[PDB]
This record gives C-alpha cells, structure tokens and sequence, in this order.
C-alpha cells in the first residue's frame, strides 16, 4: 500500500543523515503516476531553514541528463546530427583535429583523449576555444570509454550553437519549459536565492558551486525535488509531452554501447532489469568512472531496462533512477555529498520493496 513508501524511505534514507552528518535531504518517489515527497533537515544550518518543496539543490553530473535531452531535441528539430562534427557549428574549429570526432562520441565519452576535468589552467572562453583548437587525438576513437566533463561539455556548446542560443537559454527558455519544470536553473535568479540551499563540504563549511569551463552543460543545473520528480515522470511517460521533447527523451534512452553490464545511453546509464545491486554499484566503481575501458557493441538488447545517474558538486549529492515497466522512479538530493554506493543501495532496497 501507498502508506509504506514513507516508512521505507525513513528506514533506508533517514539513517544516512546521521551517518555522514548531512544537514538536509529530499527524497522523491513516483509510482503509478503518484508522487511522494520526503524532506529531512535543513537547507541552511546557519539560518535553521528547513528543506522543503522550494529548496533548490545542485545536481552536479545529473545536469548531463539535461544536456543529453537538449541534444535529442536538436537532433529531432533537424538542427544537428550525431554523425556530425564540431566544425559544422563552431566555425573556428572547422578543419582542426577535433572537427574529426562525432557529436555522439563526445556525448558518450569515447573520443581518444579526454579526462574527467579540464586542467585548472583553463577558464575563459578564449582558453576553451584554444584548448580545443590545439587539441590533438590519441586512442582508437570509439573504442575506449573515459567519463569526461570536457567531452559532453563540448557536445553541449555545439548543441547550443545549432539552436543559435547560448546553452543556458536553451535549457531555461526551451528545454525546462517543455518538461514543465518551474524552478530549475542554470543561473538561479535573485528572487530564488533565498531558496538555494547551502552545500556543505567535508569540513561542514557552507559552499556553492564555483564558475568553471563549460560548467553549465557538464554539471551546472540546479533544481527542486518537485521538478526532478516531474523530470522522472516525463522519462517514465513521455507520451503525454510535446512531440519535440518526447522524441528528445526517447533519444536519451537508446543504449549506444556496452562496458560490461552497463549500457551507455545519452546521459543516462542503462541496465537490464531486474539488475543485481552489484551491477548498479559497478557503474560507479573506480574501474568504470576513473579509468579508460574498452567499449563493446550491444550484444544482449535488454527486454526490460532501468536507468540511473549519480551526480555531485563539492557541496551536493544527487541520484536519479527509473524503471519504465514498473512505472516507478526515485530522486535523492542532499546538500552534503555521501558515497555513490550508499545512494544506489538505499534506492535499491526502496524500489524492490515497492516493486509489488
Ligand atoms: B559528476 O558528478 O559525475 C562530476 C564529476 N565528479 C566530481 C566529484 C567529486 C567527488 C568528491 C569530491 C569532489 C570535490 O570536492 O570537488 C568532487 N564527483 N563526480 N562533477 C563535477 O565535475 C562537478 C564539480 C566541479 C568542481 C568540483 S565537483
């Protein structure tokens, strides 16, 4: 019964606040089109402001799901193609070597040579433009997955160029409204700053995300629990949404390659359902997240799929998971990072106990 969802989240999520000294947490569940919101603790320790439905959290790498979506929207408005190259859109890179990698390989982290972060050195628009002009290849393109902010960041910049709008306006004026999101931002306006949580570092000091190269497309979206539940809703039921955005969403669900049990989609990670706990943990292992791994063609096309994505900034943790054919999903938002494995497991227990 409905009356168990609250209890299961208290048993599995609530203990984490004490175990990691997390000030504030928002956990959302959606099941059979009914939304449940559970709020714990404080958005701001110093203000004694409680987490609530208005609280804005940093999504970290969960922002990549929005970037992927924006990319799917542009592929279906004819504005780009995933076999295309950066040159067609960033006039300044037309024939250089990074005008050899495709928009898909960028989005899915399999260029020869891109790490997790730009070098600290790189910051201005001209330092990014020049980091990619004097970019030179390395690995057999397409063969190796290495998870990367620059790669999908560059995908994002290009998606934005094709729609003739800077990336931030593509999300706030086009993508967010089409998803019906009311309080999701690349830049949080002044009128909403009172709702923007403090994040907290491992020294429990209050912090928020710092400006960085191509931050908006790689990790720069902020949102509320209601909005993320609406995003999960749309992923679970894109039939009700405008046809452009429906097509964008389905585009982000298509698996592109395997790295072992993990299928890489656009933004999302995909698994065969039901998946074992360990399968889901492996997607966030040092092996998968930090090191290169060789990518194989999809062999088993799972009949029933599930999808997840973890995300962090220095001050915030996020996890989102959904299973289309159970018509369920879960969103966890914290204003202190906790281990990825702890996010994945609590969600696992909750969604299996409800799978009834
Ligand atoms: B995304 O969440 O996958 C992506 C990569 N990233 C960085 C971290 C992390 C883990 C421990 C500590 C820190 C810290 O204090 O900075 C970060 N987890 N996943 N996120 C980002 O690149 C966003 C950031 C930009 C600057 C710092 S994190």
């Amino acid at each position: 019964k409905d009356q168990e969802i609250k209890k299961l989240v208290d048993q599995n999520f609530k203990p984490l606040l004490e175990k990691y000294d997390v000030p504030g947490m928002a956990v959302g569940v959606i099941q059979n089109n009914k939304k449940y919101e559970m709020y714990y603790g404080l958005q701001s320790v110093q203000d004694k402001k409680a987490v609530n439905s208005n609280t804005i959290f940093e999504l970290g790498s969960v922002s990549k799901l929005f970037t992927a979506t924006a990319g799917g929207y542009a592929k279906n408005k004819g504005k780009i193609s995933f076999d295309d190259t950066p040159g067609k859109y960033w006039k300044e890179l037309k024939n250089t070597p990074i005008d050899q990698v495709n928009l898909l390989q960028l989005a899915t982290y399999t260029s020869g040579n891109l790490a997790l972060q730009f070098p600290d050195e790189v910051q201005t628009d001209q330092q990014v433009l020049t980091f990619f002009k004097d970019w030179k290849p390395k690995n057999p393109i397409g063969e190796y997955r290495q998870y990367s902010n620059p790669s999908i960041g560059l995908f994002g910049k290009v998606v934005a160029l094709s729609m003739n709008k800077p990336f931030d306006q593509v999300l706030e004026k086009t993508i967010f409204p089409a998803l019906g999101l009311k309080h999701s931002y690349v830049n949080v306006p002044k009128t909403q700053m009172q709702n923007y949580a403090f994040g907290y570092n491992q020294e429990n000091q209050p912090i928020r995300v710092n400006p960085g190269p191509l931050d908006a497309p790689a990790y720069g979206v902020k949102s509320t629990l209601p909005d993320m539940l609406s995003f999960i809703h749309a992923n679970l039921n894109p039939q009700k949404y405008p046809t452009d955005i429906q097509r964008a969403i389905n585009e982000t669900h298509q698996g592109r390659y395997q790295v072992n049990t993990m299928y890489q989609a656009l933004g999302w990670e995909e698994f065969s359902y039901p998946a074992t706990l360990q399968t889901l943990l492996d997607s966030n292992s040092e092996q998968i997240v930090m090191k290169p791994n060789k990518v194989t063609a999809i062999s088993k096309e799972p009949s029933v799929k599930m999808y997840h994505k973890t995300g962090s900034t220095s001050g915030f943790g996020t996890y989102v998971v959904f299973i289309p054919k159970e018509n369920i999903g879960l969103v966890m938002l914290t204003n202190k990072r906790i281990p990825n494995e702890e996010r994945i497991k609590a969600a696992y227990v909750v969604l299996n106990a409800i799978k009834k």
